[PDB]
């Protein structure tokens, strides 16, 4: 958790310490060539002594890159080489990985000289990629020497034996590691100068097509962790240009790895399925953005307001089979205390015998139905996936599976307090319409008009509104409970806005938001400490909280604008793989036009083509 | 519609199987003129053979720039260079245009040596000018050469015979291609080239006044696209200078092509009756800006204010004689059930013979001559334009011309209401008021002050209005059926503010407003259910959806401040002109001095003056 933070550091004071009490070692953090090469020169001064982290005399020399002190150790002490720490933070990192880190060295020649392993794994808990170390080398030692921008180690390294093709204990090869780097431009250079040296390519997946433990090429990994300029330069492998003419010029896209080829996830699914910004920002490249609005043009709209149609005539029938709900007048003649009490219907129990009442029951097997439809298509959508996923990527937009679920689960109370006469049935019944007329709003999101004022919502439900009611709650129980001591020295009788606690509670949330009278008689006089809190009050609520968070929601809504446009996006390609998985093959065809018919293959294609004016 | 791009796509893809699968074809894909000197030397190995596009083998050694390739055709095969491609996509077009197409080329010596034709028409479909071809370059190979501006083609090609003054299929000359090109300095410079190979100018109408088949000439085809830098350089044939004096100095413009001469169009009706953005932008440049404002400045605010007066004066003798409509006391003795109607008048029918009711006759015959004047200078409107006229140029302003038809309209069912004598007479004089009113409103132009407010609603109704009604209608009728299932088991004599289910939907919609009272009785316990569902109602109409109307208002008021200030002086010349065509000769001189006194022809002018610092 937070102390691992306060063990790790202790480490690096308690080096420190090892670095001073020892005579050799300290002349190892120095040159001291002179006295090191006397320092060496005893009877009993072993050089396989170790530090705080299990450090070796050769292994400081080289930390602080110092030439001269580093070959004494090798020209007295051979085999100290062959040497890897030994701690839990760093472990097996020899003394050729260092020298490869500081980048610039002669010490590489003679390393190499000495008949170094240029595969030790430095699996060392400082080498995981976590939020916690600043740096993601990977694990091998030319791993390292891509990582920091040194060809001239590169091309050293990979002539004694270096083996590109070897993975890590995160399961990526020495490519995936060049794609999430943070210097992204140097990295896109020497990613050509690495995959020149795959030649024969081992009869199989040559180097760009294998996946790591976690189950992506090099492609698909430059797209979920957005990594915009490595993107455009694995297109050039995978597209091939066709015929020019003039300014105009067309060209085909390989779209082997962007659609749904089976079951197996695209690409696509990848870019909406992860919490990040930037890899949302992929959508406009220009052989993705053809793609999408394409496919939502011939195959979208269609098949997304047909099911828009039918939901709306879905609670059409519902909402007119609810206002016909069955009632009597009452038999209990008007019961527990008299004058405070006015309900008269008392719900009907089972009489349905009625030339009318057939049609209800129609209506209320519409319904039922539909809601066991609702809960056939996400019931297994939820143990298919995680537990969390609805919850998971409900900020790019999930509130709507959420209560889809809940309409149906209200849906199939009512029924449940149908067979058996329940008294209490207005209360599924009033969430049923609320929650249920709410969903039609899932469907404001195929239109370009009432299309980004919709998540200009979600964005401020879960936003500014979320920061203002805590605020509003804190007063609103403030005031309310100092009226209530007011009033309670008077009789309800005129002026009883509020007689019960449970209702000063709810007459003050009322008179905040100016949406009730305001308590006046001006006929008696109500009491003196109303009349002067009550206008401390109004300042307060009517003239500051009120109308600030009109201010703030002016400030906060031009500062997201450009980011909704781009939330829109998003959501329309969510929308439509989602509708792609569902329907089946009969339907939705394929996008783009197809192979074994032109000498390509199997593979599909799409093409495209534009100006390019100087 | 859509699948023609799904048929153009496969020509693409079938050329490539064609290029595949025929042996010299594809050597004149590539160079090989080793290979091609030995591939065409056989029996039967013809090259008249055609690929998918209907494409012989010298095109492809074009297309792909081989020069070597193409000479070998050429010295094999001399007919072949008279030969154009057959499809439906690609019609007519020559070896000759590929090369000019590439821009570069010394086959252009060759093809031209060897007598091509330099009047072959392409008018395939890949060169029509519509929104699916990313180019516009003409027909003619001449009209190719400028398009791609390449000069050294250009008087290469004009000195073998080319015609300047060849048309196309779309009527469009040379120059009109070259008016609507998107690199446009470079059309600007070789503008001036083109027109000076008109010599001696065939005696008659000699490069830029012919017009087109659909009608105009260069200069008022640079409106209408909006070229804006071409329209400088065309003013600059038009107008002639004058007397200079320091920094002073005093010009002449041309005007023959700006004002209304008869009754063909001018400059300024093409202006405002099109879509787009670009040219409306046009109005501000010096030989237009200063006719306007001096045509409005003179003529225009007291024809158009007197204009507003006596409008003004009718319907202020409109609503003056609705309110002295007749009655009587009721005569059926509290009809159908009875204390649930109120209504006690029951309209008077016939009888006028008062010596009062005489002053109404005159009032009635004012506005009923009124609705005549107003269809009989609309209905000649509409015919003599086109249909979708009224819904068409209505971004720019038009409601107002569609509600004071609605005026007219009611106005004169009211009287066919009044000469049968029905009884329900309220409807139509109740719109006639409403939208009588609302048509003051179309003077609120010729002013400063409440001039471009005007523009700020109408871009604002069929704008966020549009946007936020929609979901308003959603919660509005999902809480209000919340609502209704709630007080349906209740006696609504106290807190009856919904009984009915269309009173529901109204006393909600007031409610969601604020603009009612909040219902509340605080004398009965109203049930729990409402008292919940209630305050949750307040919260997302009071204090969400009610005041982000007004944070998204604001935001969208600046990001189209300066777009209204150019759609008020847009507006302003449309009211200028449409003022121009009704007033006769009598009234309104013409714009500007004459000619026929000063040597100068029956042409008008304009002149202007200004300070050219440095
Ligand atoms: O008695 C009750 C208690 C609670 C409620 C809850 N309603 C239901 C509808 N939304 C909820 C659920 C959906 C979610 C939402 C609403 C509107 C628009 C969006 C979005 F995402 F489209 F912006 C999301 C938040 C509150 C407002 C309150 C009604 N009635
Ligand atoms: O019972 C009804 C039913 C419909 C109506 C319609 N009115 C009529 C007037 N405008 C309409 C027509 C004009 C148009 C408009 C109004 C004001 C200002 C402008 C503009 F263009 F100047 F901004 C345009 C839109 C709604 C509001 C509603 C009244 N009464
Ligand atoms: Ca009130």
């Amino acid at each position: 958790r937070e102390s691992w933070a306060q063990s790790r550091d202790e480490q690096n004071l308690l080096q420190q310490k090892r670095i001073w009490e020892s005579p050799l070692l300290l002349a190892a953090k120095d040159n001291d060539v002179q006295a090191l090469n006397k320092l060496l020169k005893y009877e009993d001064c072993k050089v396989h002594q170790r530090g705080a982290m299990g450090e070796t005399a050769l292994h400081i020399a080289a930390l602080y890159d110092n030439l001269e002190a580093a070959m004494v150790l090798m020209e007295a002490a051979p085999e100290l080489v062959f040497e890897p720490m030994t701690s839990e933070l760093y472990e097996g990192q020899t003394a050729l990985h260092i020298a490869v880190v500081n980048q610039n060295m002669n010490l590489v020649r003679a390393l190499l000289a000495r008949r170094a392993s240029v595969s030790a794994r430095a699996t060392g808990t400082a080498f995981r990629r976590s939020p916690c170390n600043l740096i993601y080398f990977g694990e091998h030692p030319l791993s390292f020497a891509a990582c920091v921008n040194s060809e001239e180690i590169v091309r050293l390294l990979i002539e004694h034996g270096a083996d590109i093709r070897a993975q890590d204990s995160l399961g990526n090869t020495v490519l995936h590691i060049l794609i999430l780097q943070p210097n992204k431009t140097f990295a896109c250079q020497m990613y050509n100068l690495l995959l020149s040296y795959d030649r024969h390519g081992d009869h199989l997946q040559p180097l760009d097509l294998v996946p790591n433990h976690q189950g992506l090429t090099p492609f698909k990994l430059a797209g979920v962790e957005g990594n915009t300029v490595m993107f455009q330069h694995l297109m050039q492998k995978r597209k091939h240009t066709q015929w020019t003419y003039g300014p105009l010029t067309s060209t085909l896209y390989d779209l082997t790895e962007i659609d749904s080829s089976g079951d197996e996830q695209s690409l696509l699914e990848l870019i909406i399925t992860t919490k990040k910004r930037e890899a949302r920002q992929i959508l406009d490249q220009t052989p993705v953005k053809e793609l999408v609005s394409l496919k939502w043009k011939r195959y979208g709209r269609p098949y997304f307001c047909m099911l828009g149609a039918i939901y709306l005539l879905y609670i059409i029938c519902f909402t007119m089979c609810c206002i016909y709900r069955p009632l009597k007048p009452r038999t209990n003649n008007r019961t527990s205390p008299r004058d405070n009490t006015l309900l008269q219907q008392k719900l009907l129990q089972e009489a349905y015998m009625t030339p009318k009442d057939d049609i209800r029951l129609v209506g209320e097997l519409v319904t039922v139905i539909g809601a066991i439809i609702i809960l056939l298509v996400e019931v297994p959508d939820i143990f298919r996936m995680g537990v969390t996923r609805f919850f998971g990527q409900t900020i790019l937009g999930g509130p709507f599976h959420v209560l889809i679920i809940t309409y149906a689960f209200m849906v199939l109370v009512t029924m449940v307090m149908r067979l058996i006469s329940a008294s209490g049935e207005v209360v599924p019944m009033s969430f049923a319409l609320v929650l249920g007329w709410c969903n039609v709003m899932y469907f404001a999101r195929g239109f370009q008009m009432l299309g980004p004022f919709t998540i200009m919502i979600q964005k401020m439900i879960f936003g500014d509104l979320m920061r203002f009611c805590w605020l509003m709650a804190v007063v609103i129980l403030g005031f309310a409970s100092a009226f209530y001591i007011i009033f309670q020295t008077e009789d309800p009788e005129e002026l009883g806005h509020f007689y019960d606690y449970p209702m000063a509670l709810f007459s003050t949330f009322e008179l905040f938001l100016t949406i009730i009278d305001g308590p006046a008689n001006y006929n008696v006089d109500l009491p003196f400490m109303y009349s002067i809190t009550y206008a401390a009050f109004a300042i307060i609520a009517t003239l500051l909280m009120l109308n600030l968070l009109i201010a703030m929601m002016g400030d906060t809504h031009w500062r997201v604008a450009h980011e909704r446009d781009e939330l829109w996006r998003a959501q329309i390609v969510a929308t439509t793989v989602m509708l792609e998985r569902k329907l089946p093959r009969c339907l939705w065809p394929r996008s783009g036009i197809c192979g074994r018919e032109y000498g390509l293959g199997d593979r599909w294609f799409l093409r495209v083509e534009d100006r390019q004016d100087l």
